[PDB]
């Protein structure tokens, strides 16, 4: 047999960000909220803060957009360079620089799970199993698959054990399900714009803004509703029913994480055949293994806040033994590059940065280049046939490395 | 009936760190785990990472010092100021800074709960849950009980519906349950130093190490186990029932805190009599909810940590209505002027900060100026008879300011 590649060990690790309270409002990138005015993601979107009244018409106004972008990057022996982005900025960059890499640098480049369960166990005393602390953990995970990948020269979803469909086909998520059916996405989440506290109108203002993309849409093509942490088991019920008329596909994160008991009793509650989904904001293996016996149909981790690409592949074949499908939140190519490996991910999500939603602005505009974009709602493999996850640090932004070491 | 006192609104907050990665190590204070060598606290603890060589003699090396202490100050309209302090340092000063500031300004210094319940709603998208960011809004929760004891001039403990024991009681943790004896102490909880990995070897040594001590206590003198999360079912079964003989009176936070489902197993297999305990690094009422439905005995929230003063009296309440105990994780006088007026909390901790455990060094030395220590193992409420939570700030530690706003 012929001896075995030839691997480097990792020299450096470097954080920086972009975006946040410490830096430019708006700046995009990994922080999906991190966005400018008039944009439908900050338009009366329904959370756990719109029952007060300074906080109801923009999440920005109770900092959504404090974190900003993430970004580490981790540097082999022989100067390659492998990257990832996710949502934690400044204090993200503490943690790189300040903790972590202590168990990064002097690793071989394929020590990516021993690098993984380290950064849990040093971290578990602080993490809260999920958020910001697990966001960081995830963005390294990404960045060591990306450098490993781009040393062997291969995509990571090859590396995974290869594509198990020839194309993604996406719905859309923003406030535009009918120009996503024109875009040619299979189906199109909306946000809800009311809560508990407005009751009954607010059931049927949100029913009827189904009722009408249904009626625009037609009957095949998906309709769901996110509902970002923001409602209790009687209000979602109580959506969750108005919308069955209508043939909703699912209803989404009506409740705050910690909540397993409510969604357990909202799935036993929900209209026949109508799906109850959550997940992008729990984190750790364990932690989707208690969400799961809740009963949920689809769990939807984000590959930067569940605790990266080795996580995300555990939460997969978890969901797949109890014959259930797994659809990421958002993540472009971090997800892309996995789930077209996943038998039980049918379907990605393409969350609209798109201020009204009528563009194909790339998933994490403008921190990615050449970042692909779903053409006809689909991402064929081919596209994803390029080292790593495919895609190259935008170093026009202005990224700012406030920790050293 | 007379006008009511006239209540100040809040004008500034501000937070400072000492100690963690960016500053002197070993400062003590609020991160009970920023010591310097040859501490107790540090020898060959059993953790997540003993089973890795190079983690295994010390905690801090693989980081549990990076953080340091998080030092909040919210000043009033009328001069006056409350404060606190908890593990976060840095990144705690940027979640206060950059974030939570838009809620607390402003307000009444008797908005307490309802700026409480701000901050868990405007962060709930990246606080996990736990660990950073909870105990970062755990630290402003009690600087603001602070404040508003200090305005209204009464000590917190009275503001809660008073003393319902004349004096807090205490067991000690640390390496030498004997000396505590001698204190005045009812109890002496001893860390596990081995694990999962030193399988019976290790089950031995931790064995023998309460039989000595019971040997040298007696019968009374309560002894427990402390396993830092370091352990399995099967190996916390195993060690628990072979310290059944010595009467352990409990086995503690055996597993990482998102096992709820290996709690509940762990209890049912408990030897007969034995208590199962955990929750230091649990956060949020929720999260309390299905760890009290574990079925464990005793929930020892850090009310530095577990969301604060506010969440600490209604995780009492919880497992009040079940019948049960509630006894947090150290804390000093945020712990004390709490449990001091719950019926279900017979008895506090206290975490030997002494390097050899041989002292009364105050709980947070050196940050609280005037801080009570047990005096025979004993504080007596009149001890408590101060505004807030009776201490001030000792700023002649090198109190740090990376932000402003
Ligand atoms: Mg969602
Ligand atoms: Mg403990």
């Amino acid at each position: 047999m012929e001896n075995i590649m030839t691997l480097p060990k990792i020299k450096h690790v470097r954080a920086w960000f972009i975006g946040g309270a410490t830096a430019e409002k708006g700046a995009g990138g990994g922080d999906y909220h991190d966005q400018g005015g008039n944009h439908w993601i900050d338009d009366h979107i329904a959370t756990p803060m719109s029952k007060y009244r300074d906080y109801e018409q923009s999440r920005q106004s109770f900092g959504i957009n404090v974190l900003g972008t993430l970004i580490v990057e981790v540097e082999a022996e022989n100067r390659q360079t492998g990257f990832a982005v996710s949502t934690a900025g400044e204090m993200g960059c503490f943690i790189v620089e300040k903790h972590l890499n202590r168990f990064i640098e002097g690793k071989c480049v394929s020590d990516i799970k021993l690098i993984h369960d380290q950064m849990l166990g040093a971290t578990m005393y602080y993490s809260g199993s999920g958020g910001l602390v697990m966001n960081t953990i995830s963005c390294v995970d990404l960045a060591l698959w990306d450098l490993f990948g781009k040393v062997v020269g291969l995509p990571v979803y090859k590396l995974l054990g290869g594509a198990v469909r020839d194309e993604i086909q996406f719905y859309a998520t923003g406030a535009r399900p009918d120009l996503a059916k024109e875009m040619g996405f299979i189906g199109g989440k909306m946000p809800t714009h009311w809560g508990p506290h407005d009751g009954d109108a607010g059931i049927r203002k949100d029913a009827a803004m189904v009722a009408d993309m249904r009626e625009k849409c037609g009957p095949d093509f998906w309709l769901m509703l996110d509902c970002w942490m923001s409602q209790d088991v009687n209000y979602a019920t109580k959506l969750a029913h108005a919308c069955a008329p209508f043939n909703l596909k699912w209803i989404e994160e009506c409740l705050p994480p910690q909540q397993y008991e409510g969604y357990r009793e909202l799935k036993r509650n929900a209209p026949a055949g109508m799906m109850v989904t959550s997940g992008e904001h729990h984190g750790t293996l364990q932690s989707f293994r208690t969400l799961a016996e809740t009963g949920i149909d689809i769990m939807q981790p984000d590959v930067g806040w569940c605790g990266g690409l080795t996580t995300l592949v555990e939460i997969a074949a978890l969901a797949k033994s109890r014959g259930q499908l797994v659809v990421p939140h958002g993540s472009s190519v971090y997800s892309h590059h996995a789930v077209i490996t996943f038998t039980n991910t049918p379907f990605s999500e393409f969350l609209m940065t798109s201020p009204d939603c009528s563009t194909l602005r790339p998933q994490f505009d403008p921190i990615l280049l050449d970042e692909p974009v779903p053409v006809n709602g689909r991402i064929h493999k081919s596209v994803l046939d390029k080292p790593g996850f495919g895609v190259e640090l935008n170093r026009d932004c202005h990224l700012k490395r406030p920790y050293s070491h």
